[PDB]
């Protein structure tokens, strides 16, 4: 199987997660972030990700490529609980992680901004959507403040260091990528707890973290 993602994607990150908690193999392949071509021809517009299945057809939608993988040798991982707790936080904390994110994204060494057009893509498309990325990066004490107080709140809901709810659950394929991403962003204090499930969950995954290029 192939996925052709975006590194930075959450939705990307979510269907790479179920490939590393099941052992199966996938050819990862990252998309400049201004080609329309590559996915057009695959699913009909331009959206990431996009999985290969081993009969070379091509199926868009995160949700529908983690379910699908999921239940692949009928043997689903994605059974464990719900909670409502860690489903509410991570409504509160996207309520701002992007104004964190998305300005170090455009500065980052992802695979998907390596030429200057797809960067400016980028850069064009998202600040007219998040506002001026000078003003956002200005505010940075406050927002990492703001997240390390959060992460403070998810360290007392984390259940197991391999499971945020006990038992492997939709809620570890929603907070990972969030996780994975905030390593991006230089100043959050990491309380133990979610660290070590951080660290978990990207040894399980093969989803590296991004402490080396944290801005
Ligand atoms: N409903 C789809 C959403 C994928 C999506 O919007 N991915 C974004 C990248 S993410 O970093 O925001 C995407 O494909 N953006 C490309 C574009 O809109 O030009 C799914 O669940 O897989
Ligand atoms: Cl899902
Ligand atoms: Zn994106
Ligand atoms: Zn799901």
């Amino acid at each position: 199987m192939k996925l052709y993602i975006y590194d930075h994607c959450p939705y990307c990150l979510k269907a790479r997660m179920i490939f590393g908690l099941k052992n199966i193999p996938v050819e990862l392949h990252v998309l400049l972030n201004d080609d329309a071509e590559t996915p057009t021809r695959m699913v009909g517009q331009k959206q990431v990700p996009i999985l290969q299945k081993d009969d070379s057809r091509y199926m868009p939608e995160s949700m529908d490529i983690v379910h699908y993988v999921d239940k692949l040798d009928g043997k689903p991982l994605l059974t464990g609980k719900r909670s409502p707790a860690i489903e509410e936080w991570l409504r509160k904390v996207n309520g701002y992680a992007n104004k964190l994110l998305l300005p170090r994204f455009a500065k980052s060494a992802f695979d998907e901004f390596s030429t200057p057009a797809a960067r400016k893509y980028f850069v064009d498309k998202k600040e007219a959507s998040a506002g001026n990325f000078a003003d956002l990066l200005a505010h940075s004490d406050g927002l990492i403040k703001n997240i390390s107080d959060d992460l403070r709140a998810l360290d007392k809901l984390i259940v197991k260091p391999n499971a945020v709810n006990g038992e492997l659950s939709e809620d570890d394929i929603q907070l990972f990528p969030l996780l994975r991403n905030l390593t991006l962003v230089a100043g959050i204090n990491w309380p133990s707890r979610v660290a070590d499930y951080r660290d978990n969950m990207a040894k399980q995954t093969q989803i590296n973290l991004l402490s080396s290029m944290a801005i």
